[PDB]
């Protein structure tokens, strides 16, 4: 299960991943809250992003 983001979003810190919309997502820790830590299939970078940013494919 892909995930594919809905708007353009900008990190704030070293620890968020900037991202445009359209961009899709493999999830890789999603029990830890609701900003999951993800892999850009992409650009292959990796960091949280917010969940209300990101759909299922
Ligand atoms: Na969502």
């Amino acid at each position: 299960t892909l995930f594919v983001a809905l708007y353009d979003y900008e990190a704030r810190t070293e620890d968020d991943l900037s991202f445009h919309k359209g961009e899709k997502f493999q999830i890789l820790n999603s029990s830890e809250g609701d900003w999951w830590e993800a892999r850009s299939l992409t650009t292959g970078q990796t960091g949280y992003i917010p969940s209300n940013y990101v759909a299922p494919v």
